């Protein structure tokens, strides 16, 4: 396309230029006046894929923490993408850590951060979804698409359960999936409750919400879910990838005694010491070294969950091969994060694309036959 010319030229520039996060608001300002190129094409019927009753058109979304307050979701679905996570957002609005907290290493494709949960808080957020969802009633293009929302907790919040129950009372009626975000690095203390016994709390308590936010309702089903699936939203939870194997299988145990919708492997990770762009930086890495060790945890969580839990796969995905890797260890879906930072408006039409003729030379009849076939 044309559109898709002069977004890459512009991109070259800026990744050599401009602040990282200056660049991603500026995205986030260029689709919140919707001139973004639009994909329209029908996507292949044998490259969907499901988790239980969330039908995704298509195996590629965009992971939480690019469209942090739901401001610009149209423009970025509209990409060619099957769905979204926006967030992850906090009860109240903060600022985040100080500036710059965003580094991009062009070269080795990776990206390191210490945003700290900077959003808008929960009721912005929540009035800026509900828009969205007018707006998709009205739209022929939005009508399949999903919107889940990554939940955490404000920085100086003490019982985080508090605050993730205070967000599904907000938002959780126009929500398609509920993830629960214990991983991020920047957030002191929160990884702190992957820990087993935590971790089942937490997930209980937000299950918990989900079910008493239909049980004061009088309207009927289709007018208590204001969103895509119109359900009550699954929950997911997002793992970050420096834990060792006994807290790995522990925690297994808990998605499989909690009976929890998914999983989402992985969050950025704070063992990759070999950038020298990066290493004064804070943060988490994020990108194309990231890799081979999110593949790695989803073979490990796949296999200790006796493949009962559906698979949400995050980390260096740019190519419809990285893809293959990741369905092939376990994951049902792909989210996307660095791979539009580097490639830009073309990572959603391009990696279907790969991935599309790589499904056939494999002799794969559809994606989901390879779903956990290394295994
Ligand atoms: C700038 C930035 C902000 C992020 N914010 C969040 C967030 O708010 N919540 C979350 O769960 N993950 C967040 N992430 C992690 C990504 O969603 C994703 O899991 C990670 O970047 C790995 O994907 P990738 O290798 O394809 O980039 C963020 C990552 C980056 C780089
Ligand atoms: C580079 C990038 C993009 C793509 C992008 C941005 C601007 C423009 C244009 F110049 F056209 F405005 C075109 C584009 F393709 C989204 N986000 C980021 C980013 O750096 N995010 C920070 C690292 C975490
Ligand atoms: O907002 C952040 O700082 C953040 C959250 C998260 O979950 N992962 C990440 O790398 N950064």
């Amino acid at each position: 396309n044309p559109e898709f010319f002069l977004y890459d030229i512009f991109l070259k520039f800026c990744l050599k230029y401009i602040d990282g996060e200056i660049c991603h608001d500026l995205f986030l300002l260029l689709g919140k006046y919707n001139i973004l190129p639009y994909d329209t094409s029908n996507d292949s019927i044998y490259a969907c894929t499901n988790i239980k009753h969330l039908d995704f058109i298509n195996p590629f979304g965009v992971a939480a923490g690019f469209d942090k307050n739901g401001v610009c979701i149209d423009s970025i679905l509209k990409l060619g993408f099957s769905f979204i996570e926006i967030g992850t957002i906090t009860p109240r609005g903060q600022t985040g850590n100080a500036k710059p907290r965003i580094f991009r290493d062009v070269e080795s494709r990776s990206i390191i951060n210490s945003c700290g949960f900077n959003n808008m808080g929960c009721d912005k957020v929540t009035e800026n979804l509900i828009l969205f969802r007018k707006r998709q009633e009205e739209d022929k293009l939005l009508s399949k698409h999903i919107v889940g929302v990554s939940i955490g907790k404000n920085k100086d919040t003490v019982n985080i359960v508090d605050d993730l129950k205070y967000c599904i009372n907000k938002i959780g009626r126009y929500a398609d999936y509920i993830a629960i975000n214990v991983s991020s690095p920047n957030t002191p203390g929160l990884r702190d409750n992957q820990e087993a016994g935590k971790l089942k709390n937490i997930i209980l308590s937000v299950k918990e919400e989900i079910d008493n936010l239909e049980k004061n309702n009088i309207m009927n089903d289709e007018f208590l879910w204001f969103n895509t699936t119109k359900k009550k939203p699954l929950v997911f939870v997002k793992l970050a990838p420096d834990l060792n194997q006994e807290q790995k299988k522990e925690i297994a145990d808990v998605l499989l005694e909690t009976n929890i919708d998914g999983m989402i492997i992985s969050n950025t990770t704070t063992q990759i010491n070999d950038i020298k762009s990066f290493e004064n930086k804070k943060g988490g890495v994020s990108g194309a070294k990231l890799k081979d060790i999110s593949t790695k945890f989803i073979c490990e969580m796949y296999n200790y969950t006796n493949k009962q839990i559906p698979i949400i796969a995050s980390g260096g995905i740019f190519s419809g091969l990285d893809a293959l890797e990741k369905i092939e260890a376990g994951a049902s879906v792909c989210q996307l994060y660095s791979c539009l930072v580097f490639n830009g408006m073309k990572s959603a039409v391009q990696i279907k694309r790969e991935l599309n003729h790589l499904l056939y030379q494999r002799g794969y009849y559809n994606l989901k036959e390879a779903i956990g076939r290394k295994h």
